[PDB]
């Protein structure tokens, strides 16, 4: 029950005691594996507020004090008589640092403890909602020098009180379905797009439109907003080599800020966090651009190579696929915005789960996840053993708003 | 309990039963996935369920379940069980058991094939010459100058664990690996231990990049013993690459037949320690894995040089770019040998086309998504998308502890 993980590239193995802190379950039992699923009251509250209240004082070495003892009596008299509680400045920081830290699915989290936390607690209205994620969009992205940030609105009560950010990503491209039976710009959120359009936005109808925000305050009906376009910071997908691949009319935005998860602190629920990093080339060029149900270029820009397209084992599409993530790494390098290649990421991950197990005793981690969507093999995460479980505070997924919002 | 896969990519959505029947575990919990670890003498008492439960199966698939021959069956087995306390399976039942093992493979991508299978039954085999006999005769078969078939020789079952039949080889053709006192590995580092062990066994090194290794066969749990296989019975690819006449100069060939070893046949408890299997190669194995694994052949520097790549930065993705080219060889090669072999596209497409037909046919298809999805190019092919259900059946194929570090040495 003391695990151990193995590197088979580097014969590496650590050992691993966190996953015995582990609360949350997996969706896998010892008669079946579901690694590869994409989505498996007071009474209640006071054992999750002592649980991260232990944590936070651990942490801060201070572990049976009497700041520690008051401060679980705090809560603890707050809970009784709100039935909710409140988290200092502290506290809200941290947890929001060790959800990222927990997400057993981003390669990212080297990065874990330099984030920026937006504390948008104050805020009552989707006009506000507004101003708040303006004034992320602008910290985050810094012109080109991206810096990772997280805005925190408040906490759900009764769940008819809901803050929500409607869209996925602060910002994504729109996409509309064409008569003649195709997909015009992004697939992915043809129906948000309705949505918006069917809430009275004006669209351009054009292959890369900015999607409006949809705000929703308290609860109440969510609101149209325009994010201005000197925020919203784009780069044109040229590659290094071939001076047609200009002509293909790529671009795509600099700041990936995913907008729809629930944040979970000591059992407090943030229906709405939406929070912001930097980009890793394969997702925009492998998923975003080569994905069948997505952009889907592939076939396009084999074509402009002049590839043999007619047999499979001729691996043109492997060709194109890494010509296209070859220039979306060049295009985002060329205009100093930041960007990570699969490579230098999957590097700092494996150096990343090398510190967690060392000074924290393990890292939960998703090899389907982990693993970049392409040239898996010849990236060091691939040969590395990953255990997953499931930490607090966390990230968790909620249901699309549309389908719950009582209009 | 019903359980639902979801392919993302398709929104195809596939219900699975077939769980239900699994016994084995899988080394997870509710609260943590081992889903990436790699690898996560047997009495009377446990083995007549074992018997009857593969039985009832067998029986059930050739549509004669309770029936008087499957009742009598069970009657036989059962009393050759305590008077002997192990039994022998029919042809009908061995030829039965090896096709299910491969089907239950849920980390082998391949399995549309599971139902052609030509079996060998070595089972009246005694000596390590007969286990050499039988395995040339399977390499030739299989090999069927180029055009490939896919094949199981199957040695005696384990009996007291003490007189196992064990093929010591990982594949029944593989590469030598020496390691130099400089620190370099000359030839396949995969191969450096076993290598030195035929070495001491005797083996005379040719000592260059690609040797064949000997077979290195146990019988019946003696010392096992060397055998050269006929050089004409391995068949080999040069491999080139279509665009780039300097590729053939990297010197490079591999062998035309996958044919693993190593691994131990479980059918209605009863253990076969010594049953290679071979099919054909996914191009992948030979191109990502045996040729840029850092640790194998490890071919991607002089690969990406040759080609003159910026090798200054990651970002360059010369990596990628070498990987491709080098596949693309692979693929070329053999194609132009009429050696059989598949590009990971087209096995892919084929195992959801496979999987699909199991959910409906069978209430299931266990798999491992780790192991499926290939080790270059993942989400381009289609199983990247596929959500997959990962579970253990019986009959099937397990690992089994390297030989050389349980054998106790007659001299
Ligand atoms: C700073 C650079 C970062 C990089 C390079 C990065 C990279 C990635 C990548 C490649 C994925 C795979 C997601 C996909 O394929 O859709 C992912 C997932 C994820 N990231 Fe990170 N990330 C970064 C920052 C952050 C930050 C700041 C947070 C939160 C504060 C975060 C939280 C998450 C979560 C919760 C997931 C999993 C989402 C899910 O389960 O669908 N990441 N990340
Ligand atoms: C006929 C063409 C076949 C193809 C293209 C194929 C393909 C593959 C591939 C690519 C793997 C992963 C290999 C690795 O990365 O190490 C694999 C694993 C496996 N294959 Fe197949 N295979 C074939 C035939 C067979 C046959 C005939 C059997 C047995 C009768 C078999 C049983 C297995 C098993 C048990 C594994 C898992 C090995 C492990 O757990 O380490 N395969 N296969
Ligand atoms: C569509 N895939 C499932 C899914 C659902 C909800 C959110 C998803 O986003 C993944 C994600 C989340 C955050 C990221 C951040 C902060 C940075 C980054 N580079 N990629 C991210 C990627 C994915
Ligand atoms: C060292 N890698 C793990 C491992 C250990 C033991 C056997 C292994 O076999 C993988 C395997 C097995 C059978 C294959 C067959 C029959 C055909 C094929 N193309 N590939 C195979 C690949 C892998
Ligand atoms: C750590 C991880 O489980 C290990 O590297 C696995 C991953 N998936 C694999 N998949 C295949 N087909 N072959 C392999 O050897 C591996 N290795
Ligand atoms: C079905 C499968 O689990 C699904 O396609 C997963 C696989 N791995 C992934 N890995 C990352 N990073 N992002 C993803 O969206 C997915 N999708
Ligand atoms: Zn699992």
């Amino acid at each position: 029950r003391f695990l151990k993980v193995k590197n088979w590239e580097t014969d590496v193995v650590l050992t691993d005691t966190l996953h015995l802190k582990s609360t949350l379950e997996t969706g896998c039992t010892e008669h079946i594996c579901m690694g590869s699923i994409m989505l498996p009251t007071k009474d209640q509250l006071f054992p999750l507020a002592k649980e991260f209240l232990d944590q936070y004082y651990s942490s801060i070495k201070r572990f049976g004090s009497k700041a520690h003892m008051d401060r679980l009596e705090e809560v603890n008299k707050e809970i009784e008589s709100t039935s909710t509680y409140q988290l200092k400045d502290t506290e809200l920081i941290y947890g929001a640092k060790h959800a990222w830290r927990n997400a057993s699915r981003c390669v990212g989290r080297i990065q874990w403890s330099k984030l920026q936390v937006f504390d948008a607690r104050d805020c009552t209205t989707a006009h506000g909602m507004f101003n708040y994620i303006c004034n992320h969009v602008k910290y985050a992205t810094n012109k080109g020098n991206l810096r990772s940030a997280i805005t925190i609105f408040p906490q759900r009560t009764d769940g008819k009180h809901d803050f929500r950010v409607w869209n996925s990503q602060l910002i994504r491209y729109a996409g509309y379905k064409q008569p003649d039976g195709s997909t015009l710009g992004d697939p992915a959120n043809v129906q948000f797009t309705e949505i918006c359009i069917q809430q009275g936005w004006k669209a351009p109808r054009g292959r890369f439109d900015v999607l409006p925000l949809l705000l929703q305050a308290n609860g109440n009906d969510p609101e149209l907003f325009q994010i201005p376009p000197e925020l919203v910071l784009e780069v044109p997908i040229r590659h290094p080599k071939f001076d047609w691949f200009k002509d293909l009319g790529l671009k795509w935005y600099g700041l990936p800020a995913v907008s729809n998860m629930l944040l979970e602190i000591g059992g407090l629920e943030f229906s709405a966090c939406p929070f912001s990093g930097w980009y890793m080339g394969t997702e925009i060029g492998v998923r975003d651009y080569c994905d069948n149900s997505r952009y889907n270029i592939l076939e396009e820009v084999a074509k402009k190579m002049d590839l043999d397209m007619r047999k499979t084992s001729s691996l043109w599409k492997d060709q194109a696929l890494v010509e296209i993530n070859i220039a979306v790494l060049y295009s985002f390098q060329s205009d100093k915005v930041t960007i990570v290649d699969h490579h230098s990421a999957t590097e700092s991950f494996i150096k990343h789960m090398e510190n967690e197990y060392r000074c924290r005793g393990g890292c939960p981690a998703d090899w389907v996840w982990i693993v970049p969507p392409m040239s898996g093999s010849i990236t060091p995460v691939f040969h590395q053993e990953m255990l997953n479980y499931r930490l607090t505070p966390s990230f968790e997924y909620q249901p699309d708003p549309w389908n719950t919002h009582v209009w």
